[PDB]
C-alpha cells in the first residue's frame, strides 16, 4: 500500500518497527544564510535484532542523494542501497540486497539537502533588527515532537535514544552552537571554519539542536563547575543579566533537590527571535521566545520577572524531568510537561520566596478547571497517533491540570516522601524511557500495608474532567457525595479516589479523610459553626456546601474574615461564583460575598473577586447591556475606592502588591474614573513630548500606552516606537495598546501587519487577533477576519498548532448570543474540508452554550442585585 516512484514499500504501520535500534549519529550539517538552504550527511550506527530486508526510519521535506550501508560484522567499504519514500507515514525505506545478520552492528550512510525552514519547524530561519535597523538571519532548530526528520533522517520517536556527534560548517561572521560544547574548531582550504562537538548522551531524537547565529553572550559557572551562558541578539546582551542569575541558582536547586548533577559541561540558554513556542528544552541548549528570558528593568515589570523566572525553571527543570528521563510515547507528554510544571513551584518557592509564586500557583488551576468543567474536556494521558493527534497533545490539559494533580499528590504524601519517590524514579530510568505506571511504583515505594498510589491516580490522569464534593451537615455528622462538576446539568460513569482535607470553627487542626465511593459519611468532634473542606485550596476539586453550610462562611466573612486561611478564601471565592455556573447556588449568594472584600487586604482574594466583577462588566460591555454595565461600573468604582486611591504611579512596593497596583489601576482606567484617565494621559503627554526620555513606572506602562493609544497621534507615534523598540516586553505591552484602539481600520492594520509578518511578527498574530476581539469594537472585526481569510491563515502556521488553536478559541469563546453560536456552528461544518477536525471546535460550541445558558439563568439577577445597592 504505497507510492512514490513506483512499487510496493516494505511497511505499513506509521510507528516504526523494533527490529533496528539506533546506537549513534555522526550527522554533518553544512547551512547556508545567503542562500538560506543546507546540505547535510549522516552516518547511523545501527543494531539490527531480527534478520531483515529493509531498514525503515523517518524522514520530510527531504532530497536524499546517496545512500550507503557499511559494516563490520561483513561488507567492509561498502554497499549502496535503494531509497523508497512514504511521505503520508513521512517515513523512508532503505532497501539492502541481503538479509542483514541478528545482533551484528551496521552504518547507514545518507546525504541529504533541503531549503531552511520557512516556518517554526525543524531547521528554518529567523530574522532580527539590529539597533541600526539592520536586519540579520539566523539558522535555528525546533524538533518537539515529530520534526527532527525535517533536517536529518533519523529514528525520530523518543524511545528510539543514541549519541549524537553534530559537526557544523560556517562562515566566520557567526558561531555555531548545539547540545553539547565545541571540542574544536578546523579552518578549511576556502575560508571556512567547522566546528566540532562533544558527542552527547543518549538521548531523543526531538532534543537534538543546533543554531548557527552572530550572537554574544553572557557566562558563569554554577558551584558544580556547569559552564551557564545566555545567547541573545548583539544589542539586546544587558538584557541576559536576570537570567544568567536565575538559572544558577536554578540550576544549583534542582542538582541538590532530585540529587543527581546535570551532566553536560555547559548549558545555554538561547533568546530566539521567531520562536513559536514560549520555550524548548533542548538539552544544553534551550531556546526561549525573547520574552521568556530577556528582562529590562527599565521597561519590564514584576510580572515579566515572574514569568521569565517561570520559564527557566520550568525549561531547567525539564534537564532531568525529560531529557534524563524521557516517556515512551506522546500518549504520556504530561510525565514531562506536569512535572515540569509542577516544579517551577517548588524550585521558584526555594530560590526567590520573595517572588510569592505558589498564590500565583492557584491561579493557574483555577484556570484549568474552568476549562475541565465541560463535556468535551479531555483526559491528561490519552491514546495517541497521527501527525495532527500528537500536537493536540500540547495545551494547558496535559499540562496545568497535571501540574496541580501532583501538588495534590505533595500535600498527601509530604514533601519529604514525594522528594524521595522522584529521586528514585529519576535515578531508574536516567538516560532511558519510562511509562505512568513506572512514575506511580516509585512514588509508592519509598514493610507492608500498601501506598497503592496507582488506584489513586488511575482515577486523576486515565479519567476525563474535575469531581464536585457536595457535603451536608446535619448537626455533628456529615452526608458525603462526589458528582462529576459540569457547567450545565440538573455524570453517568465517573468516579474518583480523592483525598479531602477539612478544617473547622472549633479548631484550625488540619484532618485528613480519603474516600474512594459515590458516597461516603464522617462524624465530627465537636459541634461548630462551619466546616471548611480543601485547606488551602491545595486538592483539585470543588466544594458545595448544601444546607446552611454557604451561609455560615459568608457571614463569617463578612464578620471577621481572618478566621479562615488567605487560601482557603480565594478558594471559597472561586468555587462560589463556579457553582453559579453549576446551577447549585443563586447569583446573588455570590455577588452578597464580594461585600467583605473592602476589608480585604490578601491581594490573591481581592484580585480574584474583582477578576469576577469585572469578568461580568466585560460580558455586559461586548453585548450592549448598558444600564448593567453603567451600574457595574458605578458599583466597582464607589465600592473599592478606597483600595484604588491608595496606588502609586511607581513600582515601589512588593510583587503582590505590584500586581495589585497594576490591576486596579488599569480597572480604574478601564471604566473611565477622570482622575486616572488624566494622571495616564499626562505620563503619555510628557513620554511623548520628550521623545523616549521620561520613564513610566513599568507597573503602569500599559495603561499609559493604552491611553495614550486613543488619540491617532499617540497610536502613530506608538506604532513608530514599536518597531525601533529593543525590549520586546515593551513591544508586547505597545501591541496591547495599539490593540486597544477604537478605530475599525487602525485595529484591522494591525492584523494586516501580523499577517505580512515583517513589523509585527507572525508568531505573535494569535495574541494581538484575541487581544482585539475581546473588546466590543473589535469583536467582530476579528471574526469576520478569522473566516474571510482561514485558508490564508493556514499557510502560515499548520492545523492543530498552538497558533491555530488560539486564533479559533481567542475569536469565538467570548460570545454569549444565540446567533453568534449558529454563525461559529456554520463556520466549523464548513470545515469538513482536512479541516474538521480538532478537539476545540467543539470545546468553543460547549464555551459559547455555557455562555448562552449563565446569561439566561443568571442575568435577571445581576440587574436587580445591582439596582438593590444603588438604593
Ligand atoms: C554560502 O554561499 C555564499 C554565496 O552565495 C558563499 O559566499 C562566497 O564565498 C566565496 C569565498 O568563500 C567568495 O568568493 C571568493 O573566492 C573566489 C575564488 O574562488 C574569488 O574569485 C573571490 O574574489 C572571493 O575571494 C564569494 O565572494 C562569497 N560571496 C559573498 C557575496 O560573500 C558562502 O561562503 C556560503 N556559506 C557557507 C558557510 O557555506
Ligand atoms: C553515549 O552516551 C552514554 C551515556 O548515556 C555514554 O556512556 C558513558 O561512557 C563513559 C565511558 O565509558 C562512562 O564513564 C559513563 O558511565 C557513561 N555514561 C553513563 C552515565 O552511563 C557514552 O560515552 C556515549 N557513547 C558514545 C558512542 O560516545
Ligand atoms: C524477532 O524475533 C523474535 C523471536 O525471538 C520474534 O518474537 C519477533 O517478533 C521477531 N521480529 C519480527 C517482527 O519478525
Ligand atoms: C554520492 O555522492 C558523494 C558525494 O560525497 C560522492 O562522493 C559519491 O561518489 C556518490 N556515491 C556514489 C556511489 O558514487
Ligand atoms: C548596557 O549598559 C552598559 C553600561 O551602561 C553598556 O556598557 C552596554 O553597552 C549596554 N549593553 C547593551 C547590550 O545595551
Ligand atoms: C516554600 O518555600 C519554603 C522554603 O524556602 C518552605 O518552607 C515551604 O514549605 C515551601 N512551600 C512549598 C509549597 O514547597
Ligand atoms: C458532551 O456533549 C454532547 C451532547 O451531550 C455529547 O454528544 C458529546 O459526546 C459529549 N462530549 C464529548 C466530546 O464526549
Ligand atoms: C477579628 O478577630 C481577630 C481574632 O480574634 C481579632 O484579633 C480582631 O480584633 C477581630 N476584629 C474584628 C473586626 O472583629
Ligand atoms: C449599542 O450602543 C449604541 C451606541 O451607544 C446604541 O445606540 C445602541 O442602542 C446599542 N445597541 C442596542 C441595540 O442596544
Amino acid at each position: 500500500p504505497v507510492a512514490t516512484n513506483g512499487e510496493r514499500f516494505p511497511w505499513q504501520e506509521l510507528r516504526l518497527p523494533s527490529v533496528v535500534i539506533p546506537l549513534h549519529y555522526d550527522l554533518f550539517v553544512h547551512p547556508n544564510l545567503t542562500s538560506l538552504d543546507f546540505v547535510a550527511s549522516e552516518k547511523i550506527e545501527v543494531l539490527v535484532s531480527n534478520a531483515t530486508q529493509f531498514i525503515i526510519l523517518h524522514s520530510k521535506d527531504l532530497e536524499i542523494t546517496n545512500a550507503t550501508l557499511q559494516s563490520e560484522e561483513y561488507m567492509k567499504p561498502g554497499k549502496e542501497l535503494k531509497v523508497l519514500s512514504y511521505p503520508a507515514h513521512e517515513q523512508i525505506a532503505l532497501l539492502v540486497p541481503e538479509k542483514l545478520t541478528p545482533h551484528l552492528k551496521y552504518y547507514v550512510a545518507m546525504d541529504f539537502q533541503a531549503k531552511l525552514g520557512d516556518g517554526f519547524e525543524g531547521f528554518y530561519k529567523s530574522t532580527y533588527r539590529t539597533l541600526g535597523g539592520e536586519t540579520r538571519i539566523l539558522a535555528v532548530t525546533d524538533f518537539e515532537p515529530t520534526q527532527a526528520r525535517m533536517a536529518f533522517p533519523c529514528f525520530d520517536e523518543p524511545l528510539f535514544k543514541a549519541n549524537f556527534s553534530i559537526k557544523i560548517r560556517r562562515e566566520s561572521r557567526h558561531i555555531a552552537l548545539s547540545n553539547m560544547p565545541k571540542v574544536k574548531t578546523i579552518e578549511l582550504e576556502g575560508g571556512l571554519l567547522e566546528d566540532h562537538f562533544e558527542t552527547t548522551v543518549k538521548m531523543s531524537t526531538y532534543l537534538v539542536a543546533y543554531i548557527v547565529c552572530d550572537f554574544h553572550s553572557l557566562s558563569g559557572f554554577t558551584s558544580s563547575g556547569v559552564k551557564v551562558s545566555i545567547y541573545a541578539s548583539p544589542d539586546k546582551r544587558n538584557q541576559t543579566h536576570y537570567a544568567l542569575q536565575a538559572s544558577l541558582k536554578l540550576l544549583d536547586f534542582y542538582e541538590k533537590y532530585f540529587d543527581i548533577y546535570y551532566p553536560l559541561s555547559k548549558l545555554d540558554l538561547i533568546a530566539i527571535p521567531d520562536f513559536a513556542p514560549g520555550a524548548m528544552e533542548n538539552w544544553g541548549l534551550i531556546t526561549y521566545r525573547e520574552t521568556s528570558l530577556l528582562f529590562d528593568p527599565k521597561t519590564s515589570s514584576a510580572s515579566d520577572k515572574l514569568w521569565v523566572t517561570r520559564v527557566i525553571a520550568h525549561e531547567l527543570a525539564h534537564q532531568w524531568f525529560g531529557n534524563l528521563v524521557t516517556m515512551e510515547w506522546w500518549n504520556d507528554i504530561w510525565l514531562k510537561e506536569g512535572f515540569a510544571k509542577y516544579m517551577e513551584l517548588i524550585a521558584v518557592n526555594a530560590t526567590y520566596p520573595e517572588l510569592q509564586f505558589d498564590d500565583y500557583f492557584l491561579n493557574v488551576c483555577f484556570e484549568v478547571i474552568t476549562k475541565d468543567s465541560l463535556n468535551s474536556s479531555r483526559p491528561i494521558s490519552k491514546p495517541a497517533e497521527t501527525p495532527t493527534q500528537i500536537q493536540e497533545m500540547f495545551d494547558e490539559v496535559s499540562y496545568n491540570k497535571g501540574a496541580c494533580i501532583l501538588n495534590m499528590l505533595k500535600d498527601f504524601l509530604g514533601e519529604e516522601k514525594f522528594q524521595k519517590g522522584i529521586i528514585q524514579y529519576l535515578k531508574k530510568f536516567s538516560y532511558r524511557n519510562a511509562k505512568n505506571d513506572d512514575l506511580w511504583s516509585s512514588l509508592s515505594n519509598s514493610l507492608g500495608e500498601n501506598a497503592e498510589v496507582k488506584e489513586m491516580m488511575t482515577t486523576w490522569t486515565l479519567q476525563k474532567g474535575i469531581p464536585l464534593l457536595v457535603v451536608k451537615q446535619d448537626g455533628c455528622s456529615l452526608r458525603l457525595q462526589q458528582e462529576r462538576f459540569l457547567q450545565g446539568v440538573f455524570q453517568e460513569r465517573y468516579l474518583w479516589h480523592i483525598p479531602l482535607t477539612y478544617s473547622t470553627s472549633s479548631s484550625n487542626v488540619i484532618h485528613r479523610h480519603i474516600l474512594k465511593s459515590k458516597t461516603d459519611t464522617l462524624d465530627l468532634p465537636e459541634k461548630t459553626s462551619w466546616v471548611k473542606f480543601n485547606v488551602d485550596s491545595n486538592g483539585y476539586y470543588i466544594v458545595h456546601y448544601e444546607g446552611h453550610g454557604w451561609d455560615q462562611l459568608i457571614t463569617q466573612l463578612n464578620q471577621n474574615h481572618t478566621l479562615l486561611r488567605p487560601k482557603d478564601r480565594v478558594g471559597l471565592i472561586h468555587d462560589v461564583f463556579q457553582l453559579v455556573g453549576a446551577g447549585r447556588l443563586t447569583l446573588d449568594k455570590a455577588l452578597d460575598m464580594t461585600y467583605y472584600l473592602q476589608h480585604e487586604t490578601s491581594s490573591p482574594a481581592l484580585l480574584e473577586g474583582l477578576s469576577y466583577l469585572e469578568s461580568f462588566y466585560h460580558m455586559m460591555d461586548r453585548r450592549n447591556i448598558s444600564d448593567i454595565s453603567e451600574n457595574l461600573k458605578r458599583y466597582l468604582l464607589q465600592y473599592f475606592k478606597p483600595v484604588i486611591d491608595r496606588q502609586s504611579w511607581s513600582d515601589k512596593g512588593s510583587v503582590w502588591d505590584r500586581m495589585l497596583r497594576s490591576a486596579l489601576l488599569k480597572l480604574a482606567c478601564d471604566l473611565n474614573h477622570a482622575p486616572c484617565i488624566q494622571k495616564a494621559a499626562e505620563l503619555f503627554s510628557q513620554w511623548m513630548e520628550s521623545s523616549g526620555k521620561l520613564n513610566i513606572p513599568t507597573d503602569v506602562l500599559k495603561i499609559v500606552y493604552s491611553v495614550g493609544a486613543q488619540t491617532t497621534a499617540g497610536w502613530n507615534y506608538l506604532l513608530e516606537q514599536y518597531e525601533l523598540s529593543m525590549s520586546s516586553a515593551e513591544q508586547n505591552k505597545i501591541l496591547y495598546a495599539l490593540s486597544t484602539s477604537k478605530h475599525q481600520e487602525k485595529l484591522l492594520k494591525l492584523i494586516e501587519l501580523g499577517m505580512e509578518g515583517k513589523v509585527i511578527k507572525t508568531q505573535n498574530l494569535a495574541a494581538l487577533l484575541h487581544a482585539i476581539a475581546r473588546r466590543p469594537k473589535g469583536q467582530q472585526l476579528a471574526w469576520d477576519f478569522v473566516r474571510e481569510n482561514w485558508t490564508h491563515l493556514l499557510k502560515k502556521f499548520d492545523l492543530g498548532s498552538y497558533d491555530i488553536r488560539m486564533i479559533i478559541s481567542g475569536t469565538t469563546a467570548h460570545f454569549s448570543s444565540k446567533d453568534k453560536l449558529q454563525e461559529v456552528k456554520l463556520f466549523f461544518e464548513s470545515l469538513e474540508a482536512q479541516g474538521s477536525h480538532l478537539d476545540i471546535f467543539q470545546t468553543v460550541l460547549e464555551t459559547i452554550t455555557k455562555n448562552i445558558k449563565w446569561l439566561e439563568k443568571n442575568l435577571p439577577t445581576l440587574r436587580t442585585w445591582l439596582m438593590v445597592n444603588t438604593r
